[PDB]
């Protein structure tokens, strides 16, 4: 089973997928890590593991459909049974999300559909939710409008500061993506009618539950 | 509970509706029908049970926004719980939508977000579906764009005419629709963050699954 994550970071949500491939609780193997950022230390995580790196930069390309296209010719070389979006801070093109349609996963840092889009944290600390988390889930056009697979709720209490609720979440998303993935591994994992479905049965609006 | 109902036509969903009142399975009363045609024999359908009628010809309007308004004060005439479109082929402006936020229904004859507008049944044996239904909705200015509630789904075999299926479908719309709003009655049916909520649960875009 063949793993290629993309990332923009840090990169801390890959090396949970690398430690849980290297336990065999995701029953297959990280075979690539791309990059939009020659910086994303993720790269040298991937780097230390012995896996394989690229990067693409958009300023090499012209148009969002050239870079996605070269990304897509890039990616496959490794002939992905999935792809893992893990902090990739860039959109996709539908070109690209078709070409990957029901193997292309990404990992939202809030409460699906609360916040899509970017700065989850803030939103949740400034609207004052008691509650806030993260949502892996099945990658579709619409900016985290996908299919949720799983959520992983945490309490928020007066006090907590942005950071503390974030590395709070981020504990939970270094469970839930490992954990997701390894049930997509098993084939166990599947989108169709634009829905989830985990053992054959079909996945609430806002998955597992 | 006071139900309002707007058509256009025949009205077969409306007498559905009141006969749901009349059973109680709707624990409510349509307290009034209205349309924007002088023709509809829903209109009668009412009369003869004792429901209140009224006409509002565009032609006599000279502007949409003027119309609607009319419509908003004569329809609250009877202090509505909230207003129901059975085939009602009129667009409703956004002042309208907004005043009735939350409780304005519609049940539109495909399966949403296939085939938005009229011409439902036409493209979906046209377009060789194998598959065609109706389905009910919380109206938002979308166009048939607001949260699906409900959708009932209906097989599509060759030899079947575009009446042979429309009856078919007709048949689901009058089991679907009083069921729908018996849901509202209850207080178990509402709507916020654009979402269509069933007993407190976020319900799928393709509703109640
Ligand atoms: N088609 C598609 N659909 C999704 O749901 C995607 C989901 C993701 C991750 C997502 C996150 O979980 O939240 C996510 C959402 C938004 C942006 C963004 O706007 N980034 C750029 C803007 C556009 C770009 O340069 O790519 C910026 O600098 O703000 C970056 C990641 C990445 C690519 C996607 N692509
Ligand atoms: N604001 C709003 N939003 C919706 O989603 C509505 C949904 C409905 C029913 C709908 C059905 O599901 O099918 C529906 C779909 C299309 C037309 C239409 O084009 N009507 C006019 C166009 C303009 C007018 O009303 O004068 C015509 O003569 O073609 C009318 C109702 C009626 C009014 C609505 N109003
Ligand atoms: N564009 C994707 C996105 O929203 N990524 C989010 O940024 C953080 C980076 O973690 P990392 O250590 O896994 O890089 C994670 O919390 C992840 O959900
Ligand atoms: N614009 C509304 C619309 O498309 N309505 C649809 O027209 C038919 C009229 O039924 P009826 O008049 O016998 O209830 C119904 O099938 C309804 O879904």
């Amino acid at each position: 089973m063949n793993i290629v994550v993309l990332i923009s970071g840090n990169g801390s949500n890959l090396q949970a997928i690398i430690d849980a491939c290297k336990t065999n609780k995701i029953k297959g193997t990280v075979r690539a890590v791309f990059s939009n950022k020659a910086d994303a230390f993720g790269l040298e995580r991937a780097r230390q593991a012995g896996i394989a790196t690229h990067t693409l930069i958009a300023s090499a390309f012209d148009s969002r459909e050239a870079y996605d296209r070269e990304l897509i010719h890039e990616i496959d070389m490794y002939a992905p049974d999935v792809v893992v979006l893990a902090g990739f801070m860039r959109i996709l093109s539908p070109a690209f999300v078709s070409h990957y349609a029901g193997r292309l996963l990404n990992i939202h840092p809030s409460l699906l559909p609360k916040y899509p889009g970017l700065h989850t944290h803030r939103q949740a600390l400034e609207n004052g939710d008691e509650e806030h988390g993260t949502s892996v889930h099945f990658v579709t056009d619409e900016l985290d409008g996908g299919p949720v697979i799983l959520q992983a709720k945490v309490p928020v209490f007066a006090g907590d500061s942005e950071d503390d609720i974030t590395a709070r979440v981020q504990t939970q998303e270094h469970a839930i993506y490992p954990l997701v993935i390894s049930w997509f591994a098993d084939g166990r994992l599947k989108m169709h009618e634009n829905a989830a479905w985990l053992d054959g049965q079909r996945l609430p609006p806002q998955g597992y539950a």
